[PDB]
């Protein structure tokens, strides 16, 4: 039989899809949630990825979300409801410098399963482009873990290469659908 390493792509641990929003003020923010599409492998990731627009190119009010296969990219989620995100709030130079680096760089910690025992926290991540600033986080499943929560935090961090005069806040989407309940 065929050596596999000659011909096989790399399946990724989780299959994942990637969301589209596009404002619209004609309908609901739901309704303004769509899926672009499903990828479970390394070069699956690649050829979605090399297609599709870098965040600092879209029109301002829209986001790129990419969630485990299964999980909406809402708060009213099952495996969102009772979590909360790490937020990357970036400034209006940070576009143009950070913010396409930073997604691609939250993108990989996602499907590399990047924060070892804790990763099955992990929910998805999103990057809001925004004209007053925009913002990236990654969704956690439940707010409580303090050991999950500020592990992925910390490890987040140090992959952005964010310095320590820097710190990030995790918020409870629950205060947000209605405060930081942690920091690194
Ligand atoms: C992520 N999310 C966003 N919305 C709606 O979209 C609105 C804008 O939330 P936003 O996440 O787009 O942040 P933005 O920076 O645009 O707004 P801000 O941070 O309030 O200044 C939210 O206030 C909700 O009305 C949401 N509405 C529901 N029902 N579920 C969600 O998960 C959800």
């Amino acid at each position: 039989v065929a050596n596999p390493e000659h011909y096989i792509k790399h399946p990724l641990q989780n299959r994942w899809a990637l969301w589209f929003f596009k404002n619209d003020k004609s309908k609901t923010w739901q309704a303004n949630l769509r899926l672009i599409s499903k990828f479970d492998t390394v070069e699956d990731f690649w050829a979605l990825y090399n297609h599709i627009q870098l965040s600092s190119n879209l029109m301002p009010g829209c986001d790129y979300s990419l969630f485990k296969d299964g999980i909406e990219p809402m708060w009213e989620d099952e495996k969102n409801k009772r979590g909360g995100r790490w937020l990357i709030t970036l400034n209006k130079q940070q576009r143009r410098s950070d913010l396409d680096r930073f997604w691609l760089e939250t993108l990989l910690c996602l499907i590399g399963e990047s924060f070892d025992d804790y990763s099955d926290d992990v929910c998805g991540a999103v990057v809001n482009v925004r004209a007053k600033g925009d913002k990236i986080a990654i969704w956690t499943t439940e707010c409580e873990n303090r050991d999950a929560v500020t592990h992925i935090g910390r490890v987040y961090k140090e992959r952005l290469g964010l310095p320590p005069k820097i710190v990030i806040g995790y918020q409870s989407h629950a205060d947000t659908a209605t405060k930081n309940r942690f920091v690194v």
